[PDB]
């Protein structure tokens, strides 16, 4: 089975989209369309295991991201920024079982904490993928 | 072939289990059995090439770790941490051939710097995945 | 179909390639022989959507990179180094669609900011694979 995308934040001089999904506008791919780059979300179509991962830029402000599925943190990420004249930087990332329509997205899950950042040189990253797929070969037989 | 995990640390006030396996306690997703959350251990069962990722957070001390397969590093990861009031982060990952019953974990290699952490909204996770097995179709024909 | 890789950076007292690929010349897995750790580039062969991820240590001087698709920058990563007396850290990564003979590198991307490292205890590590293939089953069919 396929399912991948991968998009980057534009540059922005208003503050994120918080307390909802955070919108990475700008798609690098998605084939099948499973990202929304909207909205910001994905939404499954194969049930299976999925890895994601964000790699962001921190700037002028500390950084909280929730990795969300249907509204819950599957895992949670900071960095501090400590008022340096240049950025910093944070990744998360970890796997998770999805059915369809089972939705996953990232979220600043702290109000002061909406560092977020991309510029010429700098972008902040969400991606995921279908590691395997849970429509097993004997499905009735085994599993 | 299916061999995937995703797990993270609990929260603790007791320094980490060191010069041995770090145990991710709580399980995201391990359908396989392949992760032990109890030793922290992945147990290769399929030949092939895996990628394995850690995004820890990091906390009143600088953090030091190498991913390890059968006792030796594969790669070593370093963040300081400089005091501040709220943590940082760190993020490792490589690629690595298994096979079955090779072992691959994560371990703090240096002593003062055990600074790995989890909180209300902060974590520290341990993913790890077969990208391709190294059962080929015609095994003796070619390879 | 079968593609991956990955690489760590050797420790040196010269300053890394820049404007140009950056070697990373220690290989860790590389079975197809897709990446060339002469040039530092990993070349397609198998069209389809590939993880590029790079997981850096920062040492000395800040850092800044560029995953890089035919000389053309997909994503740009950043971490600044406040002087501090021990290493940070930078990781980024992204998803591609590529064709073969396509061809993908790190490279640092601005001048002053090559603080890129490794030492006995850290490493910088740069892996990529695919994730499925575009050389669909029914490719006349559909697609």
């Amino acid at each position: 089975a396929r399912s991948a995308f991968s998009a980057k934040r534009s540059e922005s001089r208003v503050p994120p989209p918080s307390d909802a999904p955070l919108p990475f506008d700008r798609v690098l791919v998605n084939e099948q369309g499973h990202y929304d780059a909207v909205t910001g979300k994905f939404t499954c179509q194969v049930p299976g295991v999925y890895y994601f991962a964000v790699h962001a830029t921190v700037y002028r402000a500390s950084l909280q991201f929730d990795l969300v599925k249907n509204g819950e943190s599957i895992a949670s990420f900071f960095q501090f920024f400590g008022g340096w004249p240049k950025p910093a930087s944070l990744s998360g990332g970890a796997m998770v079982r999805l059915e369809p329509e089972d939705q996953v997205w990232v979220q600043v899950g702290v109000g002061d904490y909406i560092g977020i950042y991309a510029s010429i040189k700098t972008d902040s990253t969400f991606s995921g993928f279908l590691v395997y797929s849970d429509w097993h070969s004997s499905p009735v037989f085994a599993h």
